[PDB]
């Protein structure tokens, strides 16, 4: 009666929200989930642990969606790395993939991203595919266009990987699917922790009353969003308000991104994953340079976190001025300039070194679209995993997540549930027979 280790290892994004980055070992196997990098950090700090490792051994590569801190480091990993062994992802994940990264170099050169493409395998949905010893196949993730949770079974034993999932229908998202299939292991993630915040309903309420209130006031609103993703879903809502109030017709609203031309364009090619994308207020914005920055407007650039870039450069003009004001809807990571400024410093120091007053206001209305407490316990309490593994989150909001799952099962139900909580480089063990 033998027993066979399951080795489960986070490299990135182990008690930490960034660079995304897993290893699973099992009967000789070894798989990677993801292969990002932390928004926060920079040059090769801001790539995962994979020195514990050696690429050659990774028989499989598995990204659940396009966003950078999932597959931002792919590119390195696939050209500039020992690895030989096969990646695969959504359609609509690739075809996103190559066109947000080229954004983000303006690591890897564009080259190296090119170089890339050949070595990347796509899958469909509910489509079982089989490499080496390994069957996996994935369901909708909900979150962003493309966006996957891979299921994986080796010898008998399954484990469900989330990736980033949100269980809440979007405008044009559907919600993460929740499969009928039990794995034995969950990876999941911990973004919001235990946090509860408005309803839906309520943040496009204030999104716009928002918005409004700073073009009423003369300002210029500045939305920082990357190229695609969420961007997406502002723009349906901020279209469909203007239309409902004509006293805003004259003020403009912006796309600015590299290519945001293609970006609706590829964009829309998957609608399967009235046109509404066919904006009656809105225009794209290719630069600064093409930006006659005279009234107010509204201005949605990338990058989402301001680090550098055009939202930086509009913050940067704009920020001085007590009529102007900046909504973050993405979830603020670490050492991030989005994050610092809802630290309410009196002043913010300009890409050139120049000092400047942070008088424009600041507002968080989350549309990051994970999962919360709420769905996460019913998540898990439909696929009864004897085994969960909470991945994507800052420390103390996974420790909360962990603590509250444990006393939901362990002291409310009375049931035998198992949380782990790794940091990077900590490993977790299992033994199936
Ligand atoms: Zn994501
Ligand atoms: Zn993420
Ligand atoms: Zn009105
Ligand atoms: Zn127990």
């Amino acid at each position: 009666e033998e027993s066979d280790q399951l080795l489960i290892r986070p490299l990135g994004a182990g008690q930490e929200v960034g660079r995304s980055c897993i290893i699973l070992e099992f009967k000789g196997r070894k798989i990677m989930l993801d292969c990002g990098i932390h928004p926060g950090l920079e040059g090769m700090d801001a790539l995962p642990y994979i020195d514990l490792i050696d690429p050659a051994e990774i028989d499989l590569l598995l990204i659940s969606h396009f966003h950078l801190d999932h597959c931002g480091a792919l590119p390195w990993f696939l050209q500039k790395t020992s690895f030989k062994g096969r990646t695969f992802m959504t359609h609509a994940t690739k075809a996103i993939y190559r066109w947000l990264l080229s954004d983000y170099v303006k690591l890897y050169t564009e080259t190296d991203l090119e170089e890339s493409m050949d070595k990347i395998e796509t899958i469909n949905f509910h489509e079982v595919k089989e490499v080496a010893g390994i069957k996996f196949w994935c369901y909708h993730a909900g979150h962003v266009l493309g966006a996957a949770m891979f299921m994986i079974e080796i010898a008998g034993v399954k484990l469900l990987y989330t990736g980033d999932f949100s269980r809440q229908e979007d405008r044009h998202l559907m919600a993460a699917e929740i499969p009928n299939i039990k794995p034995d292991i969950l990876i999941i993630e911990s973004t919001y922790g235990t946090h509860i915040h408005e309803k839906r309903e309520e943040r496009e309420a204030r999104f716009c009353n928002t918005v409004h209130d700073i073009v009423n006031r003369g300002g210029r609103g500045l939305i920082p969003v990357f190229a695609l993703g969420r961007a997406q879903e502002l723009l349906l809502i901020l279209d469909e308000y203007w239309q409902n109030h004509p006293e805003l017709h004259d003020i403009p609203i912006y796309y600015a991104s590299s290519l945001a031309k293609k970006c609706m364009a590829v964009y829309q090619t998957y609608v399967n994953a009235n046109n509404p994308f066919v904006f009656k207020h809105i225009s794209n914005l290719k630069s600064m340079d093409h930006f006659d920055d005279i009234g107010p407007s509204v201005v949605m650039a990338s990058p989402g976190m301001m680090q550098s870039g055009l939202s930086r450069e509009l913050f940067e003009s704009w920020c001085t001025d007590k009529r102007n004001g900046v909504i973050i809807a993405g979830y603020c990571v670490e050492g991030t300039l989005a994050k610092h400024i809802m630290s309410e410093p009196e002043e913010i120091t300009t890409m050139s070194g120049q000092k400047l007053p942070l008088k424009m206001s600041v507002d968080y209305i989350s549309f990051s679209a994970h999962t919360d407490y709420q769905q996460t316990s019913e998540f898990i309490r439909a696929l009864k995993p004897p085994h969960v593994i909470l991945v994507h989150g800052e420390q103390n909001e996974m420790a909360r997540l962990k603590a509250a799952l444990i006393r939901e099962y362990e002291d409310n139900d009375e049931v035998h549930i198992e949380v782990h909580n790794p940091r990077n480089t900590e490993a977790v063990t299992l033994n199936f027979r």
